[PDB]
């Protein structure tokens, strides 16, 4: 076939949509930052920190995405896990899109060299007022585009839009993201479950039951396999590729979940839905929750449609 | 205080031991293979497989799955070290006997790309290696690999995760080296590393719960429902041994792969998964048990023999063994 | 100044026009190709050919640029040093642009690891006829965009358009061309002359005097320095950065010059003229020569204005 | 099958019944070459030009210096960057003297032309304490010499008693790969290399030799001219393709420009070990007895029949 790169793809989609080119420039600018995060995560230059010539990853990742999006002339408001407040882009470098991002998700346990990621979500400013944090408090339903970069065994960018979910592998030799999986869809039912079972004594009765139904199948089926990496980008990527269910529900330390709706839960929910999968808080869809805080936390149960539905049936047999 | 590379370290250690060079050349040939596996695992040249020059079919055997390419890289690099007689791998049913002209003294049992079953999900993967000496007089055979893990000369792993790190355990201790992909050199980042006495993380597939033996079932409940009114232990299971055991060494805690049903003598293979990681653990002040015995004290009968494995922080493995000893009989 | 990339620059400049989007894809396809050539010229994977798993550069350069420009859906006619006849692109992948390129200029001496390059010149199909070789026989004054890629100590793409000349360094760590020099303009007069002096016997009288005026200055000033790599991309790039003059004039073996108008002479003349410099054949401007063959050779004297005008004064005296 | 520099230096040291110090020195120096290559190809350039908001000759020196000191194999280190010999601290002192040029050609690195790292290794003459006199040895006493070319691709050329061996860097895995074994030069070439901008300040012998190549007296083809202005590149071309490289003596530079210890001597050893020659006009570069660490020497090196022809013309004018 002829090589389809991210750059050719984002240009072709904008040209067929006869668009301005601001969405294309955002995604190009974001992927140049993802390439730079990947170089830094794989530790290029570590010899210079250890004295080859005689002589931050969280922050650098944020500084890379921030600077690359501000110089895009395509963003107005930027929300980062790292920045406690929204960034309002200077007037002269302003564009029509609001971007909610998590620069290096999983960096908590990056000392063990566990898979880390960049989670992103793009909205349009619908308001007529001056750029403010309020332009970022849109429900996931209004997402123009979303996705994640995985810095695992190789680096991959998953781009979810209305065309579908597209998977691009970084070729470090040329710095190009090669489309390796087009219009990807999730399995209707998987065989893997993912959650921290260390919060067992703190779990909701409904979670406790669903987990025991996978370990000890009532329908005399095969017991599910357990996988929990501790990095949402890695756990959710395996959920898209292999199928199954990722859960981060309420515990006690975190009674509204740990994971953050705007730049963790909402982007992943958009990827899942566009890939024929589901994503709930237990009560509603992640994409239907209207936010009040940029750093608001939210429960997430995402994956293979039938597996999310099975969970929801247990929640129903326990709640309102 | 001053910089060091894997190459310099292994060459200086061999001169300090006034040695032949065979171990030093083996370890350098193994590390050249590890930089090559890293380049391919990070998908360098994938553009050529997707028509950047418009040519796929079967090109330069780059259509090989990364577990075959990894094995072919480790096998050809080790054979050309002039340091190997017998080579055991996860990919080859019978041991490889190295042609007389390239034969050396060491037996290597290795796992070329551990976790490759799920490499579609871009899971952290690794090369696990264990180096033994031929203590036999008979013509090189598979029996030369059937040595217990106490007889090991050196052992360790390459993790292909966020970054690529070689962990090389010897009698000098465990040394951790980071691959700088800019210069193609492993940089000594962590020296004579020691595992924590007690951790706060447990790692096992709890989807095998209905088949878990009572000792595993109790120990797990002790970490979720602690007696001491302590914080419950956290759960991490990547599903790649290299990744889970690396986290056990850096953060502390316990990695368990027990048995019963499906794989009933454990799953993980003793010669090229369990023993390598047990030597790293024991050289870092950690522990590695099958429950009944220490992994390193198991005398192997087959090269693809499996073993049960509970490894990590000394106090954590000892707590498990107390629970096991109550249910042992 | 804020950071810019080649891909960002080309998308911003192409957004300015309503745009078909074809020229932006063409330039981004040429960008991807140049990074591929750069990797292969720096000898990435050579260990595979020498036994790592125990299991061309000029041709591979041509195949990459040909395939990348065919799959841009923006090219109709492709002329290359490598192919004797022009390439007429398949109807389904056809666009409005005619690209004339030298895929790896200097690769005759690439065994000594000499600096090499990719020279490119993009024209618009101006005919209503079926795409043909004749669509490449446009004068250099009709160039829409031109430039080169130098694979030397580092890889740089120099892109010339109406907006002027912009120089972008490839950061191989991230695989991105970083804009390092904006709206570049050449020095008025330099201190370096560039030509193969082994042809002194077959040299035109005027070149003989110009070189004798650089070695033995008439203004009792400092003699010029001589640099000649034998790769045009290297010599013209030095001419642009440090100033001076590059000459490949006529001789006996090459009475109409050696370097090729369409994919060597014209592309480099556009970059020089967009940077406030000059490029002459002696008789006329390189860009004003109407091509008759796609492999037509042309004499070239390019560089710093005062230097090319001093040569032109001696040409008028002879 | 696969021969790397690591396996080469280890095998050659075992064939020499050696300690392992020189092997360590060459592994350490080759780590520094890889790190210079990364910097020279501008990896990270994006961090300088603002991708996240918020020297090459000095870096090259610092890399080579620290890698040679941490090798525990050096006692005296002479660089072009330091006016005084560096006496390695007693706690990492070894038995070898290294004279090196960290980035030869860096004057003109802004034009992205080929650059290099030139090196020469001697053994300490002393049995007492190390001094600059342990570096003031003639090139005959060299144990190992060579150069790293950062051109189209990165190559380390290592010359020893075993001969001259060429290693290509695979940037993908960071290994130097044996690609040309016991290399030897052409008996006669067809390329001459010199800055002809010094034509008025030239010796009558140099004037004649250059005229014999431009205007052949034997009705042979006139020779070609190549002068990159980076010695590493010009001498590598001379080795791979043949011919002559001349940085001769002017009346403005009576002892030449290029430095005996870390430019002329190292390249004279490579030429001699490849069946070529290297003269100052009066004597062999390797036979000259150094009196100053930054001493300049004239250098005419390359294919044997070409340097001999020069010497015949030098004799006529002596
Ligand atoms: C999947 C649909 C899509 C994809 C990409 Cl990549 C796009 N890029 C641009 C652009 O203008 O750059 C647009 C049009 C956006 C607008 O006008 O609503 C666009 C639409
Ligand atoms: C830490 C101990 C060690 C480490 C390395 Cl890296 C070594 N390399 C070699 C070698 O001979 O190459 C030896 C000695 C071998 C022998 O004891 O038989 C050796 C010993
Ligand atoms: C010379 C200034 C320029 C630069 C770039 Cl990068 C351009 N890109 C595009 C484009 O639309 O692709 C155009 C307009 C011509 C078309 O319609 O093809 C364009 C013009
Ligand atoms: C081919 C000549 C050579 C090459 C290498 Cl690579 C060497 N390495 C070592 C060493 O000391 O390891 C020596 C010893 C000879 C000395 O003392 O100069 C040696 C000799
Ligand atoms: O450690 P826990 O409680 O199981 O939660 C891990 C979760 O926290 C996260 O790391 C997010 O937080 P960090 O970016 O600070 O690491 C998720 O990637 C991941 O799902
Ligand atoms: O899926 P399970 O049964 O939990 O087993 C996981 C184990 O299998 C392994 O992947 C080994 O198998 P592969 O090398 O074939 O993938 C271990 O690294 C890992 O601990
Ligand atoms: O060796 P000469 O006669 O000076 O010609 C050199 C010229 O030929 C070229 O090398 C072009 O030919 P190639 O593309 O075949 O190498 C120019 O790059 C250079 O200016
Ligand atoms: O420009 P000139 O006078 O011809 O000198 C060029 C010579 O100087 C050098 O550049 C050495 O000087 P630098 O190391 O300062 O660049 C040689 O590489 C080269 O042979």
């Amino acid at each position: 076939t002829d090589v389809n790169t991210l750059t050719r793809f984002v240009m072709e989609e904008g040209r067929k949509a006869r668009g301005t080119g601001e969405l294309t420039q955002l995604l190009n600018s974001l992927c140049t930052a993802v390439k730079a995060i990947s170089s830094a995560v794989r530790k290029a230059g570590i010899a210079h920190l250890y004295g080859i010539a005689g002589s931050k990853l969280d922050v650098l990742s944020n500084d890379l995405v921030m600077n690359m999006l501000k110089s895009s002339f395509a963003t107005c408001v930027l929300v980062s896990e790292e920045d406690k407040h929204a960034i309002i882009v200077e007037p002269e470098k302003r564009g029509k899109y609001v971007v909610c991002f998590d620069p290096l998700d999983g960096s908590s346990n990056i000392d063990c060299l566990v898979s880390v990621g960049t989670i992103f979500g793009i909205y349009r400013k619908k308001s007529t007022d001056e750029p403010s944090e309020k332009d970022a408090l849109q429900p996931g339903r209004n997402l123009v585009a979303a996705g994640y970069a995985l810095y695992g065994s190789a680096t991959m960018l998953v781009l979810a839009m209305d065309c579908g979910v597209n998977c691009f592998m970084l070729d470090p030799a040329i710095g190009e993201f090669i489309l390796v999986d087009k219009d990807v869809k999730i399995k209707k039912k998987g065989k893997i479950y993912s959650l921290n079972e260390g919060y067992a004594r703190d779990f909701d009765p409904a979670v406790t039951e669903y987990i025991q139904r996978k370990k000890f199948p009532p329908d005399n089926s095969a017991p599910y396999g357990a996988r929990y990496v501790g990095s949402m980008v890695a756990d959710v990527h395996r959920t898209l590729v292999y199928g199954g269910i990722f859960l981060y529900p309420a515990n006690k330390k975190s009674p509204n979940g740990k994971l953050r709706l705007l730049y963790e839960c909402n982007p992943m929910a958009y990827v899942m839905e566009k890939a024929g999968g589901m994503a709930t808080t237990g009560k509603e869809a992640v994409l239907d929750v209207i936010p009040t805080d940029i750093h608001q936390r939210a429960p997430v149960i995402l994956g293979s449609p039938d597996d999310v539905l099975e969970f929801l049936k247990v929640y129903e047999k326990h709640s309102a």
